[PDB]
């Protein structure tokens, strides 16, 4: 069956909270959620979204939708967790 | 069926070379290895594997076996890229 497993979305999970203003030399779009994750036990990071980009919604969600990265020899999450339902 | 996709192991994927000495106050242990990524096309990043920790073979192997991290609030895959076999 499984996968990388952000299972979910509990209730307590719904969020979205955006850390900024307008910015400009620097600006800010930010909306934010919080998240966890199968590991060894269930648990708790924030995915740090997309704003166009709404929130996700309480369940049991997965990968990629870009989200590893290279960056340099690398690869990296740095661009953004990247959920979808559970395939 | 798919996965994260390091399909892999190309024959001249075959590798490791160890970026260094024996360090101490800052020491190493570095096995290397060349392999690519599925993406969009297939490609070309090094997991800078483990030092136990023998090279992967010319194949299609997966994910985490740790992985991907948090450090702060964050999937990370600092630690390292993990491989295992196409499931």
């Amino acid at each position: 069956m499984i996968k990388v497993e952000i299972k979910p979305s509990q209730a307590q999970f719904t969020t979205r909270s955006g850390v900024s203003r307008q910015g400009k030399p620097y600006s800010l779009n930010e909306q934010l959620c919080y998240v966890d994750l199968g590991n060894e036990y269930p648990v708790l990071v924030k995915i740090t979204l997309d704003e166009g980009q709404p929130a996700y919604a309480p369940g049991l969600y997965t990968v990629h939708l870009s989200s590893f990265k290279v960056g340099q020899f690398g690869s990296l999450m740095i661009d953004r967790l990247r959920l979808v339902p559970a395939k």
